[PDB]
């Protein structure tokens, strides 16, 4: 079976033909795969960053139901739950290893588990997501949208602790979020976002990118260019109830954007930043205090938020057209060795998602 | 001005043009009608079934178009209005939330205390419109009933935190099996909703389906039942449901057939207004209630956010459920049909999901 | 070993000696009874009103002290057990929640699948154990009671987290009233823990007050109703409660009569498990419920963080309520004292709170 | 009438007859000051490190009302809410200026408002909390106590993002807190914790004062000397649930502590930092991600807040007798100006409560 195999801690990945019966197999239901999808977390894994030789990578996957096993129907796209239980848990046990408290949950592609870039594989009903033909083509985004979902979930679940965060008119409408970084992380913040009605800032250390301009301008998102800084962003709009971290930079950045964050506000961290070390002095924390602020790290998103992530691709068909059309890069055949293993290894500029087609 | 009136005690409508000066205004941005939506309500009052005044606009469902670029409203912006304003005095209106409001004295637009919106335009307040996007435009009359929907089911999931565990071995609520009584715009809507939520829905109505409830069974992959003889035989097939929607203008009657249907800390959502009856509820079905922790709730009004919500829901529609989207308005008038325009308002017709009004 | 038992199906109970071999052992904790107390589901057992075994132990209301120090349980630490325990299976009981389980297959201690603790000594599972202060040893067998009423009211809070703002001016729920129908335990353990709470209390009971009726009503600051005569004069004079508690045993016609005084958004809580009658619930109070957000919402079973939680609350009564908590234990009873036993066990007295039973 | 008066933002404090006419009153309700309690932000306002020419000082009161008004009765002891609303904000407008969003509220004794060292004042029913005669020695800790069951109810809330928080048994008994910093902050947190059936350790940099090893002895509270670090607590118990800032200390405390946050944990940021700064590296901040963990600032409890801390207090007078004995520190006459112009300009070692009688 062809295989797109890596053999960690190590750098490197293959794109051959592997032993099908070594390969991991999670229930009773075949799905021969037709898109992946490649993320930060794939590259990382390519370049060493992070009984079997190899480990099948990739964990964001669309396939074909091949028969029909009880809920499923032959020609039934589905999308694979990539994070899986530990089985110790409660946490795990209630379907929710996004909080499991032994870090010994399963990730395809990542730890303990193969990934999904793959010509098949058998899972089980469980751990599969029904993707509707009509959202095929945009499909695979499900996977990232989902941490996102859960992400927008969580703050929302931790401003119930204020006992009015909405606005005059009973909305969110008039609660601002400063979103820094774009790429598709912090863009699909913005969508979902725009989406529960809240004004949106995008940030990046330069003017945007074509894909941006078409977001700003079809969800009537603002943009600020912070590459000299964050001061004039709060001198003409003020403080924000959301900041969200979407880059995987220094995290002297959040030094940077936390004298933004305003009266209640909320400080996600989703982004792995990667570099630096960032001071907090005892004025900013005090006012923290002060002001009922909170910072929550973001991770992961189960099946429910999976299936969040499809209504919303789906309304955004209609809602955002032009974005939507967007969302996907380019789409490389499995066949194309040199071309996959170059988009494998490296992010070219200005990437939302990259696809992989098995044909 | 062109309006549609009617003289709150008694029978009566008429299509006249009326003075703009004795048209209540609501604020600072005028708004020219191109749709208004027909309900079971503004039927009730044509037909005379429910203060310096002569006569009161009728119609609470409409979207406009913004005659000129206000703040945050573009000219030719399309809007829906609010149709339930605050009473001014409690917490929950001073919050936005009349849906529950603490002294009942709330006012509510083409029904009570309040100029419709079947009118050729009218003045608000931007506080009270829900911006309806263009891409929704055939279909977004529709955000005003499913506003109440949106609230409903939000209210039943957010009641629902009391079980410890209410969610299914995946995590998700695919598993929990919703029971919606009636089928027409509030079930169709219900079942819709609950399906895009994932949770598996029986409709039920004294009847094999209609052409439209046939489209939405196949396309949302939702069960059916017939309940002409009553439940037994579902019961006896598929057993209990964790949340039951009464959806029916009916008997209360209905409510002693459905509550056996109910399961283990199961809700009975009542949402439909009951016109005729009395139920008889025994000690051994308040009991077993009581051993359950079953809950039944008065379920009313959705507000802003849940308009916006509709919005999105109805936007995921056209792409999820491309058929059953297009059967949801079951048929356009124009204001300047008078006959036709007449009868739609005095009547519903059989199997109709949706009258829609086009202001020409 | 001495055991308090009955054979479930008859009326008849026995006080004797019976093999130690035969009970049931719920674990590696061996706890010397020391008190027991009684409540009407005891004397429905003992009355015959409600598996190679040929008795069963009664009893779910329990103290004991642990004989022999274990794991954080030290000689001497006095004890109750959790009488509802798990089915095994679904996730409401996995999760310590079997108040809430879904299949309904839990067990109950002293009434069904489980020896009960009127027994000398016995084996548990210390997740099955609740610490007992000393300093609350004279009134702690009130925590078992108390835990279901904890539960009850912690389910009606969140449930009310429905409601935008439901709580006061001043930021509290004082100015919530609430209804409580019956008085002896439940009644008088859901006044108690709504005061502590701080909001709004009238008992009510068709007769005027017992002496401890009298001392709660002026130690807590609650008013009384004397419901003899329906519920008119209430409504008329006081209006509208935010909550109303059924702890009557009673005919389910007293709903229709409470209902009428249910406010808006308001949440009648049925406890009492009531054994006859039929009510009538019209179309009018029905479609009511609706257009004002009630809910019905039926209260069963507290788990072991409420009977934590009431461990806390019978000591903060201790303080602030020190007559009305001295009288909550009616009378101790000696398990050598047979013939008084018998009697206590077999029928309730006038106004009796608790009756507890005292191992020597 | 006799006061004890401050000129801010300078430093100094009298005790003194002054005008009773130009004193703030706030309804119509007269209350006979009995006792009052000093902490360290009177403190602060006494050594200026924070119409009228003076402010009365004092935030925590304990009154008697003179004659019978609607709700209250002459001889009821009561206590004011000192934060009061803003009059604009929705939070404030429900009763909530521990959440207001304007900043623009009103504090007894800081700012904007007179405090309660006086000898009466006229306050509106909506912020006096009644408090039984039962509990009038310890009562006046209601007011400090109130933040900390806001703080514990909302540190609760917010983990409720967690879908199973609770342990094996439905309670929180198998979760740990670690309160950092003893001082009635610390001890309050503690009690209120061990009410709730949490595990405590208590950490100081020294061994534990009397009043503190009557805390450990009657609650079965842990005990950590922190003076070289928490390398061996980490080692012995491993991590911590919730972790509590209780000290006035160098935010420095927070790069110490962090790392035995265990996942899905909580930092609660309760005490007032004066010094320092803290560096965060970029390690520390993915792991926060990664286990989603949470940081919240924590201030201020409100109305319904000192209700639950009258009935705590009535509770630990039958749970922790010696311990509630231990609260109060001292009782100094508001005639003996020397004692009283001492305590409040400075702390004793290890002081619970100073109350101030009125006699
Ligand atoms: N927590 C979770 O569950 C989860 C899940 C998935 C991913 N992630 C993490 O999310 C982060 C974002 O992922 P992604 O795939 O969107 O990353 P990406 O493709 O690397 O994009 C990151 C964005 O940040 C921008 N950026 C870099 N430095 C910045 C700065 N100082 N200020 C403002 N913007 C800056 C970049 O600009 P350019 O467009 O010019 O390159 C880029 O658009 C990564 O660390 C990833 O690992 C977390
Ligand atoms: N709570 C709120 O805030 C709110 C808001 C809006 C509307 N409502 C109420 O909701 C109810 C439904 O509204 P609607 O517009 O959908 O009314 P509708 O158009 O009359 O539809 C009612 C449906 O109930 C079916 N039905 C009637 N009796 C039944 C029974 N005994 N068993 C099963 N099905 C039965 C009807 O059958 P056929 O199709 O064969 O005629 C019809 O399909 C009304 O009472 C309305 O006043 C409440
Ligand atoms: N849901 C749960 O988890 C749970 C747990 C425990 C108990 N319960 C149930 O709760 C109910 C009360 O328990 P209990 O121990 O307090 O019973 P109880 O000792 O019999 O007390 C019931 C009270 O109701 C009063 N009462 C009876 N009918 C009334 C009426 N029509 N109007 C007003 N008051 C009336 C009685 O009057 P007098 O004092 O004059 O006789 C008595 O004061 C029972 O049904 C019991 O089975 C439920
Ligand atoms: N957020 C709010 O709403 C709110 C309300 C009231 C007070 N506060 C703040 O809470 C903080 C605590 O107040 P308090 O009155 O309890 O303060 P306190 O009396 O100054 O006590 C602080 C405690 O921290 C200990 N400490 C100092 N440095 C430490 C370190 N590095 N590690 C461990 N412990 C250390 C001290 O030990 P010793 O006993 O030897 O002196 C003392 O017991 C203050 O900053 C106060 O302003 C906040
Ligand atoms: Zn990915
Ligand atoms: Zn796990
Ligand atoms: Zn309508
Ligand atoms: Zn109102
Ligand atoms: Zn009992
Ligand atoms: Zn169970
Ligand atoms: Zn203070
Ligand atoms: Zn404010």
């Amino acid at each position: 079976m062809k295989a797109i195999i890596v053999k960690p801690p190590n750098a490197g990945v293959q794109v051959k033909d592997v032993d099908e019966k070594k390969l991991d197999s999670y229930g009773k239901i075949k799905i021969r795969t037709i898109y992946n999808g490649i993320c930060g977390t794939d590259r990382e894994i390519v370049n060493g960053k992070l009984g079997k030789d190899f480990l099948v990578l990739g964990h964001e996957a669309i396939g074909v139901v091949e028969e029909s096993y009880h809920g499923f129907s032959q020609g039934d796209l589905v999308m694979p739950v990539n994070r899986r239980g530990c089985g110790i848990c409660r946490n795990c046990l209630v379907g929710r290893p996004d909080f499991c408290e032994t870090g010994e949950f399963g990730e395809a592609g990542i730890h303990k588990m193969d990934g999904f870039m793959r010509e098949w594989w058998y899972d089980d009903p469980k751990y599969l997501v029904k993707i509707p033909k009509s959202i095929e083509d945009i499909g695979i985004l499900a996977q990232p949208l989902a941490d996102i979902e859960k992400s927008i979930e969580e703050i929302l679940e931790v401003q119930k602790r204020v006992p009015v965060w909405t606005c005059d008119d009973g909305t969110l409408n008039c609660r601002k979020v400063l979103v820094v970084g774009t790429g598709p992380i912090g863009v699909l913040f913005t969508l979902l976002f725009r989406t529960y009605g809240l004004e949106v800032w995008m940030a990046n250390r330069r003017e945007p990118t074509e894909v941006e301009q078409t977001v700003i301008e079809e969800t009537k998102t603002n943009y600020y260019n912070s590459s000299n800084g964050y001061d004039k962003l709060k001198d003409s709009v003020g403080k924000f109830d959301v900041i969200i971290d979407a880059t995987g930079a220094d995290v002297n950045i959040l030094g940077n954007v936390i004298p933004l964050l305003g009266r209640n506000g909320v400080l996600g961290l989703f982004g792995f930043s990667t570099s630096g070390s960032v001071p907090l002095d005892y004025k900013t924390l005090q006012e923290i205090v002060h002001t009922n602020k909170t910072i929550i790290g973001l991770v992961n998103g189960q099946k429910p938020h999976f299936q969040q992530a499809v209504v919303h691709l789906a309304s955004w068909k209609t809602l955002y057209p032009k974005a939507a059309k967007m969302l996907i890069t380019k789409t490389v055949s499995i066949n194309d060795e040199k071309e996959l293993l170059k988009v494998l290894r490296e992010k070219e500029h200005g990437e939302i998602k990259i696809r992989i087609l098995w044909e």
